[PDB]
């Protein structure tokens, strides 16, 4: 069939991690910002806790199971989990927050360097996932995180499939489902690839182009799979070239299989940032430049979870 997930899941004591301030609440829950020190290592290392009905718990171990199982720089990871009266994930802190909060604050100073970077990294951190034959199924500038304003990490595998043995495709039940950044085919269908993350990767670089705008904005979701249907795709933004336009426009093609695959994408955006202002047009962007969080003074021992291994 297939290969073994031997990916350890790690079983912390809430004893080794202390929450300091809060990031977030909704209905995913609370996430804290906080510290994590393991029993006896001389290490803290920043973290975001996730803390959290049987259908809710159920959904979250589905989670930690996908993100324990995969390992990349460009891959948010999970440190572990805390069985405590509620359930906790427990994973890297991404101290600059989601990309498309990022791109929206600081529009007026993101270079073209930073933007292909981007694109380039993301397609990377895609490419691990087809590799471990995994469709994320959500993949948008909110659920890309910056660690720093040079290096991002997708995350968010709430939605994320493993295919099965013999699977090329995933076929979803009914639900609320983020219609905006969907193939065509995942619309109609509930049919899910590896093409259809293409798909919303090239909606995910549309939003980073145009600093956090939102996709067809205005227009009710009822109406996306007609517009789609007609031909009708998102708009140039005004810094790209017909390069980088041309790009977004493949992965909307209408056959799954003339889109684009993401080890192509890595290679395309990876020329392309190394002549940055040859394929983005940004006014000043040659000038431009991108660079206590925990509130307490001895850190002396901290340790970014990416330097903490087994
Ligand atoms: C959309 C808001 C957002 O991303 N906020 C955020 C996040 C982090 N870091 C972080 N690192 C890893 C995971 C998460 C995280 C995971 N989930 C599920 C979240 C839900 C809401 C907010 C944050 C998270 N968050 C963080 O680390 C210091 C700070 C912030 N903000 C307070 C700063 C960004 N702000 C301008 C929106």
């Amino acid at each position: 069939g297939e290969a073994p997930n031997q990916a350890l899941l790690r079983i912390l004591k809430e004893t080794e991690f202390k929450k300091i301030k809060v990031l977030g609440s909704g209905a995913f829950g609370t996430v804290y910002k906080g510290l994590w020190i393991p029993e006896g290592e001389k290490v803290k290392i920043p973290v975001a806790i996730k803390e959290l009905s049987p259908k809710a718990n159920k959904e979250i171990l589905d989670e930690a199971y996908v993100m324990a199982s995969v390992d990349n720089p460009h891959v948010c990871r999970l440190l572990g989990i805390c069985l405590t009266s509620t359930v906790q994930l427990i994973m890297q802190l991404m101290p600059f927050g989601s990309l498309l909060d990022y791109v929206r604050e600081h529009k007026d100073n993101i270079g073209s360097q930073y933007l292909l970077n981007w694109c380039v990294q993301i397609a990377k951190g895609m490419n691990y996932l087809e590799d471990r034959r995994l469709v994320h199924r959500d993949l948008a500038a909110r659920n890309v995180l910056v660690k720093t304003p040079q290096h991002v990490k997708i995350t968010d595998f709430g939605r994320a499939k493993l295919l099965g043995a013999a699977a090329a495709e995933y076929h979803a039940e009914g639900g609320k489902v983020p219609i905006k950044w969907m193939a065509l085919e995942s619309i109609l269908h509930r049919i899910y690839t590896h093409q259809s993350d293409v798909w919303s990767y090239g909606v995910t670089v549309w939003e980073l182009m145009t600093f956090g705008s939102k996709p067809y904005d205005g227009i009710p979701a009822s109406e996306i799979s007609s517009i789609l249907e007609k031909g009708e795709r998102l708009p140039q933004p005004p810094i790209c070239t017909i390069d980088v336009y041309m790009i977004m426009v493949k992965c909307w093609m209408i056959d799954a299989d003339s889109r684009p695959k993401f080890r192509e994408l890595i290679i395309e955006f990876s020329k392309m940032a190394r002549d940055p202002q040859r394929y983005l047009v940004i006014q000043g962007d040659e000038r431009m430049h991108l660079p206590a969080l925990m509130d307490e003074e001895d850190m002396d021992d901290v340790v970014d979870a990416d330097e903490y291994l087994i």
